[PDB]
């Protein structure tokens, strides 16, 4: 049995650090149910180090976490002139804490889980485990590098 | 040899009937490249007519078009309490015209190409043809009916 501990596109307050000039929500908050995408696309700009963290999630019962991905990526070869900073892949991290750490962030504080690689706009589903996790709760964070990529579901479940 | 007479994804002014409530334009404009993505959520409402209808495209030498499609769909069972009105479909429409009809729009004007099926949030890749086509130009658009779906990518090509 499948438990969901988070489902992103389901209904968040993530945070972006840096904000604005990094990860960017994007939504469409025009019709009955609202559509929430977080993207970034800096493939021009070079040492590239935006971070999107997830609400803190509790734990409970869970001791090994499931999380599954979808998500757009853009070729480097399709930006006119060349790309040489661009890439394809980004990160996944995680952090457990027993308590709420708010707005506070530092990247240095969270794990790496793995980089995320799509194997011109290519389609993505891509799924990674981690455990044991032991504390109260736990966060997920996404660190992008410089590619141009759109979030557009995180679900996070355990098997019980 | 494929020559590419439209790729959205890759940089528009598409028109949207109705404006505001209908397909909604998601974007990110934050970054060193823009992310551009319309979607419609309307799943609640009942009755729903919602018209997205790209550029002119010029024919040039093209007999037979094919039209790539990537899109999100969310399913209808995924809204608390029952969607009743809530589809997984949306339909692909095209208009021939020697010239620009501007930001006029009739959906009676269009002929339908097919409905797209997907066959919580599933990624779809939906490709169809139509020809013979004989004029300048023409334009594609998409009626959704109630559906929740993101567009991600519309790539219009012809076969030399």
């Amino acid at each position: 049995k499948e438990v969901v501990l988070l489902d992103f596109a389901a209904a968040l307050g993530w945070l972006t650090h840096p904000y604005g000039k990094g990860w960017d929500l994007m939504q469409n908050i025009m019709n009955d149910m609202p559509i929430y995408m977080y993207s970034v696309c800096n493939v021009m700009s070079g040492d590239q180090d935006n971070w999107l963290r997830t609400n803190w999630v509790y734990r409970g019962e869970a001791e090994r976490i499931f999380i599954e991905l979808k998500f757009t990526v853009r070729d480097c070869n399709s930006f006119p002139g060349g790309a040489s900073s661009c890439k394809e892949t980004f990160n996944l991290y995680y952090a457990e804490s027993d308590l709420d750490y708010g707005t506070n962030f530092q990247k240095r504080l969270f794990t790496k889980i793995d980089t995320i690689a799509p194997d011109h706009v290519k389609l993505n589903v891509e799924e990674r485990s981690v455990g044991p996790l032991t504390r109260k709760g736990f966060y997920l964070a996404f660190q992008d590098i410089g590619a141009c990529v759109a979030l557009l579901s995180v679900r996070v479940y355990y098997k019980k």
